[PDB]
């Protein structure tokens, strides 16, 4: 199959994603609407369930409104059973409608629908070529009150029906018990509850174990991603066994969610991204495009230097979910500004790089403040809107033209307001100018591009103001005007004589597992793998096409490896980077260390014998460990992904930047788990 297919769980870049706040979106089965106080079915209070559900969802992929826009994608809110409480803050009740509030990770919300539905909801937008990714919010399950029991459902946790525990009477410690978070540190905000939401501790076996098995249910029912709430809250070695839990069953396109704010660019996001096994929500995308389209606080100077940036710190920047508002944010569009800004900002984030995902109702030009304000039900289904259409023109393009899908990005043209940027992959192109100057046209003279020599159509028709571009020998562009607020697209497809590689996924996983390379120029006939310096041909190549290869991963050691495919005449490919094998199936192991002082920025690391931690390499070395909240300096402790039933040897370091002090003595020795998880608590080495 092709790398467009809907069958393609591996890849999202060349769809668009629709965010569907299910809910809110469209009542397809009153039946199944919540009663009394818990419900309002003129949703004028946004707090209490509307109806939304799944047979909405069905009802408006087949009635023609998601495909019509070119949507081959959507998220929903988490399917997972809620609490059924009806809580009062402060005056005010609320319900868990938005699908946060988790009892039973195995059963359904009922308000969306049965397991039934879910297989039916599945059946419709595959059939309709559209993929489907579910929210998961492992974090926590509900509010809870451990002095108060009787407040909503104590946050208790069920196993398909069985209860395991609740937060008060935790002797099980199911949950953590350290207060609220204030957000202060990583560590703070990851051991420490979200608002008074009971929160997991994933370090215990029953809840490790019961949400990997958890997550496999929803896989076995043909889920195409997921959509992980609140990664930057729970242990990050932890995300990659589960990760990993995912990858060596059933991998699908999997991103957390991690807030960013205006001008916040962040390491630690980045090395999540990086190294976790998910990507990330383009949070840092969004901002800019806020600050550069919607709030006036940035030029296409900053826009630009984000894209630089953002290619360079993001080592798969093509899986990073981009976006200009969600259900946390204020909608981009508000009451009293132009419309043409969220039709730019729509139209740069959908030929932009990564994986595009639009909020429901933007295309309405819904307005609305933070939540709940910007989670009114759609107020309407018209096709006739200019931001649909701009969609519907657009959209279609990252699967028809891969420079969209995979491509690189470069600034070819620039001033204040106006960015001309270029999308190359192989022999495909597509050419981008956006002018946010609503009020000011601009002279484009001096325009070079790697488009062939024509003329070519704004593939948004005028629509937005643009214009038909042409173009000299040495792709130069002849002088035109680009209008105020003009946005044109200009776009080239031709077959790419060599191998080239534009995605892969999964990007972490065990020896034998199937990871998905898509791109151009593979030819038909089988060729070659590489995965670092090992060939890989024959059989083990499950199927191989010229957009898409099928390969299991070969039985290399443990590390990061370089991928790289050669067609059946032996010309290699691009090198796609950053491909991490693991040693085995994976278990979450908390590692303790007593007694290791330290100065002031100096940072306890975990090193070991196997690449889950670094193959003794200090660069590479797990941390900065924490030391607040689970257990308090001088002794340091973190959550790590090794793997299972493997003896490994290990020492802690101590890190001024690049500096190092290794623990004395011999190695620390253990063996990790078969499943479930451990805790190894050992004592610094001078
Ligand atoms: O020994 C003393 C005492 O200890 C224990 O009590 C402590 C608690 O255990 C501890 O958690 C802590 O709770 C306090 C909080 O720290 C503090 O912040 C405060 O919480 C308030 C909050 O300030 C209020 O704003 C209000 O919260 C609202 C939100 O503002 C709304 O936006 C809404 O929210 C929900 C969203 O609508 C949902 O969409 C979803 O959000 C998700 C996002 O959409 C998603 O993008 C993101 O990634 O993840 C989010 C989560 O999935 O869920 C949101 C949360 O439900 O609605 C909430 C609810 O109104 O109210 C909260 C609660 O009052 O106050 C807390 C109480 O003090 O500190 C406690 C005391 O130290 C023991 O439990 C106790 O018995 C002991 O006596
Ligand atoms: O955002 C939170 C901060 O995180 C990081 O801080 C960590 C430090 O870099 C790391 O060294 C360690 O800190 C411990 C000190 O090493 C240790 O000496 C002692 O600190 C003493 C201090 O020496 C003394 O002068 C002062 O009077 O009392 C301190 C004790 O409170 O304990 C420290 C831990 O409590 O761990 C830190 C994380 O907990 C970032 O480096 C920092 O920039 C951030 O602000
Ligand atoms: O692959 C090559 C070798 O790999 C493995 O060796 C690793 C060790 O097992 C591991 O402990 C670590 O070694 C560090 C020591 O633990 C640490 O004490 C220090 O050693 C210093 C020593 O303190 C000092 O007295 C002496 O003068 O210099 C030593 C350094 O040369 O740093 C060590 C790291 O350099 O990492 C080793 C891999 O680098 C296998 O065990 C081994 O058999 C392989 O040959
Ligand atoms: O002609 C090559 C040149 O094109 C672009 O330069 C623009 C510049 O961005 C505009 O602000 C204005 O100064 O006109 C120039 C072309 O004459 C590229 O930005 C530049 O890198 C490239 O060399
Ligand atoms: O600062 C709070 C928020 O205000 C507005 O919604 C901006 O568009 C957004 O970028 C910012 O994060
Ligand atoms: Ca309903
Ligand atoms: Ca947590
Ligand atoms: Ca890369």
């Amino acid at each position: 199959a092709p790398d467009t297919s809907v069958s393609n769980k591996q890849n999202f870049s060349t769809d668009v994603i629709y965010q569907i706040f299910t809910d809110r979106f469209s009542d397809g089965n009153p039946a199944n609407n919540p009663t009394g106080a818990a419900f309002d079915g003129t949703c004028t209070n946004l707090r209490l369930y509307c109806g939304g559900d799944w047979q909405g969802i069905i009802n408006k992929i087949n009635d023609g409104y998601l495909t019509g826009m070119g949507v081959t994608a959507i998220w929903i809110s988490q399917p997972v059973e809620n609490i059924y409480s009806i809580i009062n803050y402060s005056g005010v009740n609320n319900t868990a409608y938005h699908g946060y509030w988790a009892r039973d990770f195995k059963k359904t919300n009922p308000a969306y629908g049965t397991i039934a539905d879910f297989q039916n909801l599945i059946a419709a937008a595959h059939a309709k070529n559209i993929k489907v990714i579910i929210n998961f919010a492992p974090n926590h399950t509900s509010p809870a009150s451990s002095d108060q029991p009787s407040f909503a459902e104590n946050g208790r946790l069920y196993d398909n029906g069985t209860l395991l525990g609740g937060y008060t009477n935790d002797t099980q410690n199911l949950f953590h018990h350290n207060g609220g978070t204030d957000f202060s540190t990583t560590e703070n905000g990851i051991y420490k509850n979200l608002y008074d939401l009971a929160d997991l501790n994933h370090n215990n076996s029953t809840v490790d174990v019961y949400l990997k098995d958890a997550i496999k249910m929803w896989l076995d029912l043909g889920i195409d991603g997921i959509r992980m709430d609140a990664v930057k809250h729970m242990p990050f070695g932890w995300q990659k066994s589960f990760m990993a839990a995912v990858n060596n069953y059933k991998p699908v396109f999997t991103f957390g969610e991690w807030f960013l704010g205006v001008n916040e660019v962040s390491p630690e996001n980045h090395k999540f991204a990086n190294e976790s096994g998910m990507s990330l929500l383009d949070f840092r995308f969004a901002q800019k495009v806020r600050q550069v389209f919607r709030d006036n606080t940035d030029n296409m100077y900053g826009l630009k230097a984000m894209l630089e940036g953002s290619a360079a710190d993001y080592a798969q920047v093509d899986d990073q979910v981009t976006f200009i508002d969600n259900h946390d944010m204020e909608r981009f569009h508000a009451s009293n500004a132009n419309r043409r800004k969220l039709e730019q900002a729509l139209a740069f984030t959908l030929t932009s790089r990564g994986v595009p995902a639009i909020y429901y109702g933007t295309e309405q030009y819904m307005s609305g403040g933070t939540d709940p304000d910007n989670r009114a039900r759609i107020p309407s289904f018209s096709t006739s809107t200019t931001a649909y259409q701009v969609i519907q023109k657009l959209a279609p393009l990252r699967k028809s033209n891969p420079a969209i899908a995979y491509g690189s990005t470069q600034e070819r043209w620039i001033n204040n307001d106006v960015l001309i940027y270029e999308r190359k992959f192989g022999s495909n192109v597509a050419v981008v100018a956006v002018n946010r100057n609503l009020n000011a046209p601009a002279s484009i003279s001096g325009l070079v591009t790697s488009l062939p020599q024509g003329s070519y159509n704004d593939v948004l028709g005028g629509l937005l103001n643009g214009n038909t571009l042409s173009v000299g020998s040495g792709g130069a562009a002849s002088n035109f005007t680009l209008a105020a607020g003009g946005t044109a697209v200009w776009q080239y497809t031709a077959a790419t004589a060599t191998p080239t590689i534009g995605h892969v996924g999964p990007m972490m996983a065990k020896p034998g597992v199937t990871i998905t390379i898509d791109g151009r120029g593979f030819g038909s006939s089988k060729g070659t793998v590489y995965f670092g310096t090992t060939a890989v041909s024959g059989a083990d190549i499950t199927s191989w096409e010229d957009t898409q290869i099928k390969v299991k991963i070969p039985a290399v050691a443990g590390g990061n490896y370089n991928i790289k495919v050669a067609n059946a005449a032996g010309t290699a490919s691009n090198v796609y980077d950053n491909f991490e094998v693991l040693s085995g199936d994976q278990v979450s192991v908390r590692f303790v260390v007593n007694n290791a002082t330290t100065a002031l920025g100096q940072n306890v690391y975990l090193t070991g014998s196997v690449s889950e931690l670094g193959n003794w390499d200090p660069a590479k070395a797990i941390g900065p460990m924490y030391n607040q909240v689970v257990y308090q300096y001088p002794n340091w402790y973190y959550d790590v992904s090794v793997p299972a039933g493997k003896t490994i040897e290990f020492k802690f370091l101590k890190k001024q930047g690049s500096t190092v002090t290794w623990e004395g003595g011999s190695n620390h020795t253990f063996t990790a788990p078969s499943s479930g998880t451990a805790t190894i608590n050992v004592n610094w080495q001078p």
